[PDB]
Formats: structure tokens, C-alpha cells, sequence
């Protein structure tokens, strides 16, 4: 149908139909009489993936031969969405696959919502994975992917009477035709025992024993023929386990609940020992699969030429110790040595600064389950803290601020502390975190070691997150600057000698248009919702978090709808409100925010006077798969985190590729995103950085905006007084506390500032053809924020590999 | 290679080749450099595979347009063992994946090696279920097994010391290539809850829910193109079950913990609770699917006409109340509309007499797990007893005989009774064993309807116990007779007129020495034992229990090696004791019986003064696919239970058709092929039925033999001074103990006799001609006892159909 979707060839139709026939008569076991939608996915999913096989088998036989430096990002989460639409476009295969289904009666698109979300992750770490994966097959890396296969993902969310109900997400149901299992590969990881020091060494002994048994994933590159692999690891007891009878054989399920759940928390350290178990588990497994493929290409002076590991935050920073323990107590190399190794092997990311998301694990804990790698832990922080005090005589104060043991009531390991002394690379996701880093929680590290400390902002695919999901405007774009900018999104820079061109501005205007109507039909069928698609679609959407301040957002509905109360005759530009995102189960303040936003949408929703100039969505069950859908409808992007609080962002890049305009903090990525466009061009307002440390140094008290701010002060009196909730008068009584007295995030502060900047924003949407001209100049210089320059900049500056945009053969 | 293994044609062999080449490549995911052997096995049962799925769709769109009488076996176990090498029998493939698998360089045999066995059975009872669907399928018939998907089957056997070793018996490990989820077809059970009278009538309301998710696995007919269907069910909680967060999804381990584990117990009815959830969950979800497939052809008066039920002894009767609530309580049927519906329906059949295995199920617990099928119960009880006292006015002893409750100190549900009351027919499974039922346990019944009781004597398939491991045996047989005996096993009757053939009679003791040299190398190779190929292969290989009397065989290989002893320099024919076989865990006497007969090897195996003339061997982990291997290599058969204890046997029936020789007790279905082949090809000896009961009336009085048998006292002073254990001079006290003051089995009786028929084994041996000439005379007669027959019989007088070997279209 559209260029960019591929070719569909007379041949190609003709043996995907056929292929198709094959996997529902032999793999399915159906015929077309008793044959169920879902049967009909799986054999188009299993079509596609024939598909892939072999540039699989060719690609790691590649690796094989050449041997190249081999890529290992250990991550605790991959959000990786959906997969047939993904390879698909990756293996140019989308417009054969609509024809030849098309052409045995079926619509392709209803097969593709059949699929499950593998909602291995929780929110922007877990996807920053999945699209860095993507990224480096497309470029060309020698990368694996390592985690593990959690029988069930991020809980699906359910909206009853307002509140969040978490549900099993039970994805792995009907199967999943994408994963290989390789037992063959399965490896023995220790647990708790103790250590016993011989005359040749120390000795981990009396352990008990989970096998890892690893199941492979196929991850595509963008039309170069290269696959490779993300292997996630599942937990299995061994045969002997606790070898009555019947009750021995029922408590393997002990050993397999390591594997068997996501914990379900964004930016937010839970301190419980599954979690510890989960985060060894994984590392010890991955370690151990490094070493065999490294030995198989003795001598480890070469290993950090031939391996690099990526630590996705501190949750797998037991590789360090890990590392340490294999090198010194099994392979017989001295402390120095293996240390060298080790730091020239790691490098770290940091992805947050809020105090509570950092990983602090009491020793107690560590001394149960792993008591070597507590002694080895001890070790490197004597050896650390022995240089900080060559460096720096006399500061005593600094050796136990950069201790990776804390004292107190209980002791504790930083898990930062041991991830930056045993790296050679120390980055953040975004300039101003990684300035934030330099200045304030790794300040003393890095006067130890500058040239540890680097930045590398982070990006989005444009596969996912423009090609698949939003083809009108790949099209539209395509016709104009041809296909080379999916794979070198620099090139949407061209697209600025467009600005002024009648043409062009017209048709990123209808394909907006066409995205809100299809999501706005969305809506109404699958959730029975009825929305005005002329509207400003007003769109935040990601995790439920004080720090995202959705309340601030919900301050401003409320100002909206009371401005509409007070003056109901006069005009204001439609818009359709729509907040969405998961709260984590244990977050109270999270789930109240949930359930304002609902009681918001009841009261605002069902006012005669509103009309359908206002409307208030709850978008329930937001993930991977509902991104794909609402992001290219939006026309506003809400990222309005308290400036220093949100180290990135990814969903921001998402809405500026898209062609939505931003609203937003100076925080994270807006910096760069504004930066690139052109202030101009961004709707930025509030606190600065150095805005909220004032403020800080000070004190903030809320109470003096809400005398000196009358609508403001109408608006807490609503909540208290029980506007929103009749039946319940003192609901909200916990929000307006917090606000008050207990607000970490300020939003009073920037109430004023953001509530003048969404008059700036209606007024523009007052003017088509000048909103699509400053969309155009942000889709345009949104190039930055690809994912292939991220990983472009991991691989010259972290890993010491070149990429590559040269195909294999197919 | 052989003419019964089918063609090798050059078409079939290449296409088998390429599409081989094709499972490795795009289901496995490999090429041939790093293909392990397990991925041989893959690719080639995946292959063998793609052949059943045309036959299998055929099979079921057939009996839709048909709408033939369903036969529904239920069973709590399924003892499939290997289904590659079935299958290609079945199909006709065998030599031609054999030469496809030789072109590229494979041993087919090693690669039949490497499946697991489906072991989700026991014993004798789950291996007839499995002999039994085979030959319903061989027979043409509309049959489903239904049955748990046990994640973890009859566990591992390991000797330790001499000791049982238990593991699991992780059979899902690699995947099933054999089986197809059918997620589509999942279906609620409800648990524990409470009854509410409204005005409509009873409702079971309050209940937890699991969730039953069917596996489907073929079962190919012999070479008649029918393959028919076994569903297993697999336990799921549902998404919202205890829906802190994490321990929510972890609990849902306890709802799937139904279909984890086959109870190990062999003749011995262990009343846990989880064990009754089994048996509701296989029968509620069993009956659910019955019914949508009967309603999918609103009036129940056909039910009977086409559905028939077999209860596989009283492990499913729960079906009985739970047919009669859905008629009920979901449907408004009358209750005597319903009932006679029911009755017409099911049929149950008993499988032992022995007390300890009888369900009798504390009312506590049903009444809490399944309070609605209590008061069913309680209403059929009542009704049923109102038939009774009305036919035998004043026999109030009859009454409270024939009662389903038993009181007590803890009241029972007696469900034998329960399912005689609500089946049409009763059958034993030997005619001794359906006699004993007449005259004892269900005396009282047979007198209120002698109509209803049968019986149907057990068999073995052909297919699985001669052609697949017996090829040679069956080639020199096809050579005189042609192939029409393997789904016609009465045709070996035929052989009669070879019995003075003397190529026949070499061709005969020619297989036996091939098979038994053949099996003197597995026991070499995978067990590094060394066994002299030219003695008496003396093989007891079945579960360990008193009532098999492996301690009776123990006495005698004691004997044998006093007596040589004694007499070093005198000639004895040599003599390979082999016994084999799994102890149920907590049956601590099966253990010691085990420990007992490797303590005998030991000392035995060691004597130089014995050398090779006496070997015991201990056949560690029997199971199908051992029974398979040792079985074609036995001269010498033991079956020697004491009488009425054994209902039928069917090991015994498979060294019959393999060319050995039956020393045995007239007990189960010995007494039928002793009939058969003529009591003098048979070694017959021991007490009758009637002789038991004799001294029973008398009281058995061990002590006597004791006083009277030197040999015996000899035995029984070496056991209690610890001849046999030397080193723990008491350990074998409680065997002795029960052997002398709580024998319930009278090993000590039948000693004489079994000793002396022994000698009169041995005498025959010594003349191989006339030894070959008797076992002739055995395979001849051994038509009699092929499943094909049985399920014939059960077709035509219970099931009310017809059998046909018609094929169909390929
Ligand atoms: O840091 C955590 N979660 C994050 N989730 C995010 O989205 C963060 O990483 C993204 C990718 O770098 C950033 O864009 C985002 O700003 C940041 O909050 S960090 C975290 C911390 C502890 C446990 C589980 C998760
Ligand atoms: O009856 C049980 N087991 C049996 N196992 C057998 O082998 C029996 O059935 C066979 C098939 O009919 C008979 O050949 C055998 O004699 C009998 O013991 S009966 C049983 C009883 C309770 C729980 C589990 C199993
Ligand atoms: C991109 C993405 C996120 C991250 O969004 P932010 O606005 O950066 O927090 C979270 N969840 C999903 C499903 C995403 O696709
Ligand atoms: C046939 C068979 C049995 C039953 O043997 P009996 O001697 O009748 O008890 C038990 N186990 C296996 C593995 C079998 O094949």
C-alpha cells in the first residue's frame, strides 16, 4: 500500500501464503473451519519467523569466525512490546505479509493485536533496553542482550470504581512463538553456604543449588540481515532437590520463584531478598555463558579486548564481585590482575538521583546469601578507600562518604559506590544529569577519577517509534527526503526546507488528523469512550509518580474547568485530556493520584455547561503496545517533571518524533530537545535546576502560594471540602496534606508559570497552519534522539568498537 | 532391513530427509556443525510428527460428520512410555526413517534412546490404559483418554548403597514434541465453597476456581489411518487469584500444584486431600468437555446413546455426583431422569481386591472440598438403600454392608459402592478376579443385580509389546504366517503347525539368544555389570510389593546358593536372577525388600566358589522402556503372587508373547493362559484360591515351615545373624519378623512347591530343543490375550458399539 511498508513481490506473497497454510495445518493442528483469530496470528508469527532463522544461524556463525569484541548489556529489564509488526519492518517484510493475508480473507492488523505485550519491564529503563537492542543490530555490534524470563511481567492495570486493580499478566498463556529454549546451555547458580579458606584458597562450599536455563530471542536489525540474540534466563530446580515424597517434589517451586516475577517498581528501591536473589541469579548465569564463549574462540589479559558488560543501572552490579570471584578463586589469577580485568571490562549507568530508587543492601543479607561475594566486596572497598586516602590525606570525612559500606543501625553496601570503583566508564542519560552526577552524589568519585565520568543521552528507535507506528508519517516524510533517514535519523534536518512548503504542511496536518480519528474510534471501541477529534489532544502518559507531577497537570484540568464555570459563554480551544500509566501496588500517594484523575474526569465529564470543550481520560493499562497507539495522536507532550528529577526521559523524544509539541520542564532531555529545535519552538517554563536549590536553601512553603494565588486556593478548598468526591467528603484529604506541608516536589511553585505557559499553547492551536509549522521544525530536528547515535557514542567512547551499517549477506 | 518395519521407498526417504533437514533448520534452530544428538531426536520426531497431523484432523472432522458413539476412558494415569518408535510402527515409517536417518549419518536407535518416557503411571493399571487406547484406535473406535498432565511422573529410581533413591522425574524438561495445548478449550472447576437452597432449586456458590487448560496428544491406530485423541489436563490459577503484590502471584503455585505430581503409589489408596482435588479437577473438566461436545452434534434422553463413560477403577467416580449436579443443578432435570441417564453412562471397573487399596474418603474432607457431590452422595445412598431394604426386607446387616457411608469413628464415603450403584456394568480383569468380586466384596451386590456385573480379561497391545520390541521374534513369525497377526493375534495359533519345525525351532532359540546378548551388552554399557549370556535369563520385573512375593524369589536364589555351597563340584544350570522394580516411597517393607535382594547380590555376585553359575542383578529404574529391552531377552518368567491377590497381571502376558517360559501361581490371568497353552507348557505351582482360604480359616502358622524345611530354617538364621549384612548384623530383623509372625502373603507355604518347580525349570532348560518346543506352544497361544480383544469385548458388551478395522482415507 505505502512505499515505506516494502515491497510485495508475486513470489514472496505467493510462499508466505503457502508458508502460512503449512504452520496452520502442521504446527496449529487446525484447519480454516475450526481455526481461532489467535491460531491465525500464530501462523503468521510463525511465518514471519522462519524468516529470521537463518540470518540467526548466519549471524553468530559470523561472530564465530570473525571473533569480534562481543557486547554484553545486563539489564534486570527489556520492555520489548510487540514483535511481529517490529520484524516485519525490520526484514521489509510488512507489505508482502498484508497481501498474502489479505489475499486468504484476513485482516493483518487484527492478528497483530492478538499478540501479547512481553512486558518484561516496568516503564523508560526497560524500554531504553529494548530500543538499545535494537539499535546495535542495526548497527552492526557482535551485542547480547541478558536478563531474565519473568513468567509474568508489569501487572495489568484495571480501573474499578476509579482505583487501580493489578492483575497477573499471565503472557507466556498461549506460548511464545519468538523464544527458543536451550537447555542444552543451562548453568548452575549458588546460593547462601559458606566459605571455607584452604591452603590454595577460599572455597565457596555446601550451596544450594538453581539452574538457569536460557531461552533465546531473535532481535532483528534494520533490514541489514543481522540477528542477534537476547538470551533471558529462567530458574529451574534440579532433580535432586530436596531428595515426604509428594511435599519435596512441590517445594521445587522455592527455587523457580526466582524467575518467576517482575518487581513492579519505577525509580524506587525495594530492599527484599527474591529481589537480591533475582539480581545473582541473572549475573552469575550471564557470567558464567561470557567466560565459556570466551574460552572457546586461559590467558585473560585479552578479556577486556574481547568482552565488554554494560551494567543497566546497579541491578546487576554483583557482575563486579562475580567477576572477582571466578578470576581469583577458580581461575587462580591474583587480586590485581583480575581487578585490572574487571575494570576494564564494566562500565556503569546511572539512571536516576532520586535518593530512594538507589540500591543500598543491608549486609546481613549479603552475608546469608552470598557470603563470598561480601568478602570480596570488603576487599575492594579497603584497596578503594586506601587510594582516596593517598589522594586526599587526611579527609576523613571523604573516606566515609565514598565507602561502599555505609554505617548505622544497619550496615549497608551502596551499590553505586561498587559499581563506579569497579568501572572504567561511569555515565548518565542526559547532559544535565550527568552534570548533576559530576556536581552533587558522585562529586567525590569523581575528583578521584574524571575521566571515568562521561554522558551519553539517551534515544528512541525510529523503527518502533516512527516507521511501526505511526507509517502516514514515515510516508509523508519518505516521499519527500526518500527512506535512508530510518537508519540516520540526522537526515529529518532536510525536512526544515520544507517549513514554508503548502504541501507538506498540509499532510503532516492530515496524517495528525487521521491518527486522533483512528485512536479516537480506538477509544470508543475497545473502551466505549467518546471523544471530540478536533480537540487539542492534551497527552501525558508514563509511570504514576510525585516526581512526573500528573497532580500538576491535574491542578491545571481543574483551573480549566473552573475558568469554563465562571465565564461558560466565552470561547476556549477544545481539548481532550488524557493521563495514563501504571502506579507501583505499594505507592499510595500514586494510587490517589489515580483515583483524583478518575473523580476529575466524573465531575468534568458529565458537566452540562463543559460540553465537549473539556474532556478527562484515564488511558487504563498503559504499555508498550497503547504507545504505539496514542503517541502518534497527540498534539501536546506533558513532561513536566520538578526540574533535577527526571534523569532523562525517553517518552518526551517519543511525542517530538510524532509531531507533538512540548510542554515542559527544563529537566532531563527537554534541555537537549529544546536546544535542537530551538526554545522558540518548545513551550518551557518553570523552575530551573538552580531554581529549586534556592528554593531549597530557603525552605519551600506551599502555604504562601496558596495565599498569594486565589485560583489556586479555590481549587485546594474543592478537594478538601469534597467537590470531587460527595460521598466521601475527606477523600483527598491526604493529597491536600501532602501538597501543603509534605510536597518534596513543589508543585505549587510552578503552578502559575506552567498554567501561562497552557494559555501560550491554546493560543497557538488557534493557528493550524503556524502549530504544524513549529511541529515540523521539532519533527525535523529531532534526529539527536535516535537510539543509533546513542549506541553510535557507547561504542567509540565505552566499549571500543566501531559500528557498522554494512549488510550480511541473506 | 526387515519386511514387518514396512517400505523404504526412495520417494518417502527423501522426502523424510528434507523435511529432517528442515525441523533442524527452522524449528530447532541449528545446523549440522552444532546439532547435538538431542536435537537429532527433535528434528526426527518432529518429522515422524507432521505425518500424524493429516491422519489426526481426518480422524476428528470424521467423527463430527459421523456423530458415532464417544467412548471417554478416565483415568488418573496414563503409562505411554516412548512414542517416536510407536508412532513409525503404527505408521508404516520404520524403515524408511531408519535408511533417511542412516543417509545422513544417524543411528536411529540412539536417537529413540534419547526420549524420556511419558511416565504418568504406576504400574499395570496405567499401562492398560495406555495398551487400551492403542487398541481402540487400532479397532476404529471414537475414543478419548482423559487424564492430569503430571508435570513430574513416576519419579527416578537411583540405588544408593543399595538403597532406593527417589528423584523427580522432570519429563517436560526438553519440551514435548508429542503434545498440542489447547488453550482455546480451558474451562473452570470450582472448589470448596458452600450449597444454597433457592426456590429454583440447590446452587454451589462461594467457590475458588482453577483453571483446566487441555494438552492434546495422538494416538495412532495400526496402520488404519485413525488417530484418535488423549486431552490431559493442566492446573492454571486465574489472572485475578489473591488479587502483598508479590506473594499474590507467587500463591498461585498452590492452585497449579494439582497437576504437578502423579501420587507414586502402586495397590494403595493414601486419602490426602490433594489427591482428591486430582480426581475432581480430571472429572469435572472431563465432563464439561463431554457435554459441549454431545450439545455441539438440550435433550439428555440420547446422552446414553452417544456417550459412554469407563471409570478406570474408582480414582474418576466422582464423575457418578458430578454427571448427576450438572443434570440437576445446571440443567433441571428431574433427579430419577437424571440417574437413569447417569447409570446408562457410566461403567466402572475394579482392578484389585486388596483392602488397603480401596477408596474409602473421610466425609470431613468432602464435605469441606465438595460440599454439593456430599449431598448428592448422601441422596444417592438413600435411594439406593430404599432399593435394598425393599428386595430384602429386615436385613438390616445388608443394609449397613451395602451402605456408601461407612460409620466410625471417622465416617467414609465407600466409593466402590458408589460406583456400582451408578454404573450399568462392573467388570474384573481377569475371570478368577471378576469371580472373587462375585463371591466376596461385591457379594451383596451381585445378588441385588447380577446383570450388571462382567468380565473382560486384561491384554497388551501387539504393537508396543512384540513388533516394536521384538522386531526379530515378530519377522520370523510374518515369514510363516504373513502380517495379519498384529491386529489379529489369534492368528499365532497358526504356529501350532511349526512346533516339529526344526528351522522354526532354531529361527525361535536363535531370537531369544540374539535378544538375551543384545541385553547382556545394554547391562554392560549403561551399567558396567558383566552377566553370562548363556544362562537361564530368571527375570521378576513389576512394583515391589508383598503380595508380588519378590521375597519368595529371594528364598529361592538363597537356596540355589546354599545348595551350591554345599555341593561346589556338582552341576547346576546357570542361572541370571534378575528383579527389578519401583518401591512406593513410604512403603518401608518394599525398601527393605530391595535392600535385601542388592545385599543377596553382593555376597552372591562375590563368591568366587559360585563364579558364574548364579548371578543377581538388581534392574535399577524399571519402566517401560526397560520392560521393552528385558522382556524379548527372558527365558524365565516369574509370576508368582499369592493366589487372589494378582486380578490379572499383564507383565505376565507380555513374557508370553516374547518367548518365555511363566513359572507362576494359578492367580489373575495365569489361570486364563495356563488354560490357553495347556497346563503342561506352563510351570504351575503353589496354593489355589481355595487353599489359601483353607489355612486362613485354620490360621496360618509360620513357625510350622520353619520346623519342618531344614533348608528354610538355614535361610532365616543366615538373614537373622547377619550373614547378608555383616557389617549391620540386624538389619534385616523386620523382615524376618513379618516373614515369621505377620505374613499376610504366606511366602513360607508355597516354598516347598516353588523350590521343586524350580528343579523342574532347570531339568527342561538342559534340553534346548524341547525347551523351544514348549515356548512355541506359548507364543501360539498367547492370541487370547491382546488388548484388541478386550476392548472388542468392552465395544460390544458395555460400550454398545462396534469395532471395525476398515481403514480410512489416507
Ligand atoms: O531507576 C529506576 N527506574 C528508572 N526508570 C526510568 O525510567 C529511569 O531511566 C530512564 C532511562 O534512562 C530515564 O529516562 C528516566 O528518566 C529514569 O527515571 S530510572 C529503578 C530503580 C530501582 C529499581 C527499579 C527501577
Ligand atoms: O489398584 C491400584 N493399582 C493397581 N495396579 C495394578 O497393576 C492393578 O491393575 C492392573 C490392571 O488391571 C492389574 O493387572 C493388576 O493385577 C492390579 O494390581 S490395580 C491402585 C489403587 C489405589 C491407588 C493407586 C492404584
Ligand atoms: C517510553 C515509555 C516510558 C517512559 O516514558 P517517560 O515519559 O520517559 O517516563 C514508559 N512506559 C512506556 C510503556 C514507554 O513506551
Ligand atoms: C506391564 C508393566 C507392569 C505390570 O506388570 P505386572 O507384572 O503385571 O505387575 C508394570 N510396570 C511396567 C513398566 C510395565 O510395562
Amino acid at each position: 500500500q505505502i512505499s515505506v511498508r516494502g515491497l510485495a513481490g508475486v513470489e514472496n506473497v505467493t510462499e508466505l501464503k503457502k508458508n502460512f497454510n503449512r504452520h496452520l495445518h502442521f504446527t496449529l493442528v487446525k484447519d480454516r473451519n475450526v481455526a481461532t483469530p489467535r491460531d491465525y496470528y500464530f501462523a503468521l508469527a510463525h511465518t514471519v519467523r522462519d524468516h529470521l532463522v537463518g540470518r540467526w544461524i548466519r549471524t553468530q556463525q559470523h561472530y564465530y569466525e570473525k571473533d569480534p569484541k562481543r557486547i554484553y548489556y545486563l539489564s534486570l529489564e527489556f520492555y520489548m512490546g510487540r514483535t511481529l509488526q517490529n520484524t516485519m519492518v525490520n526484514l521489509a517484510l510488512e507489505n508482502a505479509c498484508d497481501e498474502a493475508t489479505y489475499q486468504l480473507g484476513l485482516d493483518m492488523e487484527e492478528l497483530e493485536e492478538i499478540e501479547e505485550d512481553a512486558g518484561l519491564g516496568n516503564g523508560g529503563l526497560g524500554r531504553l533496553a529494548a530500543c538499545f537492542l535494537d539499535s546495535m543490530a542495526t548497527l552492526g555490534l557482535a551485542a547480547y542482550g541478558y536478563g531474565i524470563r519473568y513468567e509474568f511481567g508489569i501487572f495489568n492495570q484495571k480501573i474499578c470504581g476509579g482505583w487501580q486493580m493489578e492483575e497477573a499478566d499471565d503472557w507466556l498463556r498461549y506460548g511464545n512463538p519468538w523464544e527458543k529454549a536451550r537447555p542444552e546451555f543451562t548453568l548452575p547458580v549458588h546460593f547462601y553456604g559458606r566459605v571455607e579458606h584452604t591452603s590454595q584458597g577460599a572455597k565457596w562450599v555446601d550451596t544450594q543449588v538453581v539452574l538457569a536455563m536460557p531461552y533465546d530471542t531473535p532481535v532483528p536489525g534494520y533490514r541489514n540481515n543481522v540477528v542477534n540474540t537476547m538470551r533471558l534466563w529462567s530458574a529451574k530446580a534440579p532433580n535432586d532437590f530436596n531428595l515426604g515424597y509428594i511435599q519435596a517434589v512441590l517445594d521445587r517451586n522455592l527455587a523457580e520463584n526466582i524467575s518467576r516475577v517482575l518487581y513492579p517498581n519505577d525509580n524506587f528501591f525495594e530492599g527484599k531478598e527474591l529481589r537480591l536473589k533475582q539480581e545473582y541469579f541473572v549475573v552469575a548465569a550471564t557470567l558464567q555463558d561470557i567466560i565459556r564463549r570466551f574460552k572457546s574462540s586461559t590467558n585473560f589479559d585479552a578479556f577486556p579486548d574481547k568482552v565488554a558488560i554494560q551494567l543497566n543501572d546497579t541491578h546487576p552490579s554483583l557482575a563486579i564481585p562475580e567477576l572477582m570471584r571466578v578470576l581469583v578463586d577458580l581461575e587462580r589469577l591474583d587480586w590485581d590482575k583480575a581487578w585490572e580485568v574487571t575494570v576494564k571490562t564494566c562500565a556503569y549507568t546511572n539512571h536516576t538521583v532520586l535518593p530512594e530508587a538507589l540500591e543500598r543492601w543491608p549486609v546481613h543479607l549479603l552475608e546469608t546469601l552470598l557470603p563470598r561475594h561480601l568478602q570480596i566486596i570488603y576487599e575492594i572497598n579497603q584497596r578503594f578507600l586506601n587510594r582516596v586516602a593517598a589522594a586526599f590525606p587526611g579527609d576523613v570525612d571523604r573516606l566515609r562518604r565514598m565507602s561502599l559500606v555505609e554505617e548505622g543501625a544497619v550496615k549497608r553496601i551502596n551499590m553505586a559506590h561498587l559499581c563506579i570503583a569497579g568501572s572504567h566508564a561511569v555515565n548518565g542519560v542526559a547532559r544535565i544529569h550527568s552534570e548533576i552526577l559530576k556536581k552533587t552524589i558522585f562529586k567525590d568519585f569523581y575528583e578521584l577519577e574524571p575521566h571515568k565520568f562521561q554522558n551519553k543521552t539517551n534515544g528512541i528507535t525510529p523503527r518502533r517509534w516512527l516507521v511501526l507506528c505511526n507509517p502516514g508519517l514515515a510516508e509523508i516524510i519518505a516521499e519527500r527526503i526518500g527512506e535512508e533517514y530510518i537508519s540516520d535519523l540526522d537526515q529529518l534536518r532536510k525536512l526544515l526546507s520544507y517549513v514554508d512548503d503548502e504541501a507538506f504542511i498540509r499532510d503532516v496536518a492530515k496524517v495528525k488528523q487521521e491518527n486522533k480519528l483512528k485512536f479516537a474510534a480506538y477509544l470508543e471501541r475497545e473502551y466505549k469512550v467518546h471523544i471530540n477529534p478536533n480537540s487539542l489532544f492534551d497527552v501525558q502518559v508514563k509511570r504514576i509518580h510525585e516526581y512526573k507531577r500528573q497532580l500538576l497537570n491535574c491542578l491545571h484540568v481543574i483551573t480549566l474547568y473552573n475558568r469554563i464555570k465562571k465565564e461558560p459563554n466565552k470561547f476556549v480551544v477544545p481539548r481532550t485530556v488524557m493521563i495514563g500509566g501504571k502506579a507501583a501496588p505499594g505507592y499510595h500517594m500514586a494510587k490517589m493520584i489515580i483515583k483524583l484523575i478518575t473523580a476529575i474526569g466524573d465531575v468534568v465529564n458529565h458537566d452540562p455547561v463543559v460540553g465537549d470543550r473539556l474532556r478527562v481520560i484515564f488511558l487504563e493499562n498503559y504499555r508498550v503496545s497503547l504507545a504505539e497507539k496514542v503517541i502518534p495522536a497527540a498534539d501536546l507532550s506533558e513532561q513536566i517533571s520538578t526540574a533535577g528529577t527526571e534523569a532523562s526521559g525517553t517518552g518526551n523524544m517519543k511525542f517530538m518524533l510524532n509531531g507533538a509539541l512540548t510542554i515542559g520542564t527544563m529537566d532531563g532531555a527537554n534541555v537537549e530537545m529544546a536546544e535542537e529545535a530551538g526554545e522558540e519552538n518548545f513551550f518551557i517554563f518553570g523552575m530551573r535546576v538552580e531554581d529549586v536549590d534556592r528554593l531549597d536553601q530557603r525552605g519551600y512553603n506551599a502555604q504562601e502560594y496558596y495565599d498569594r494565588i486565589p485560583e489556586l486556593r479555590q481549587i485546594i478548598e474543592q478537594l478538601s471540602s469534597g467537590f470531587f468526591s460527595p460521598k466521601q467528603p475527606d477523600l483527598f484529604k491526604d493529597i491536600v496534606n501532602m501538597l501543603m506541608h509534605h510536597d518534596r516536589f513543589k508543585v505549587f511553585a510552578d503552578y502559575e508559570e506552567y498554567v501561562k505557559c497552557q494559555e501560550r499553547v491554546s493560543a497557538l492551536y488557534k493557528n493550524p497552519r503556524e502549530w504544524t509549522r513549529m511541529v515540523i521544525r521539532n519533527i525535523a530536528t529531532s534526529g539527536k534522539f535516535s537510539s543509533d547515535r546513542t549506541i553510535a557514542q557507547y561504542a567509540r567512547e565505552i566499549w571500543g568498537v566501531e559500528p557498522s551499517r554494512q549488510r550480511l549477506p541473506a
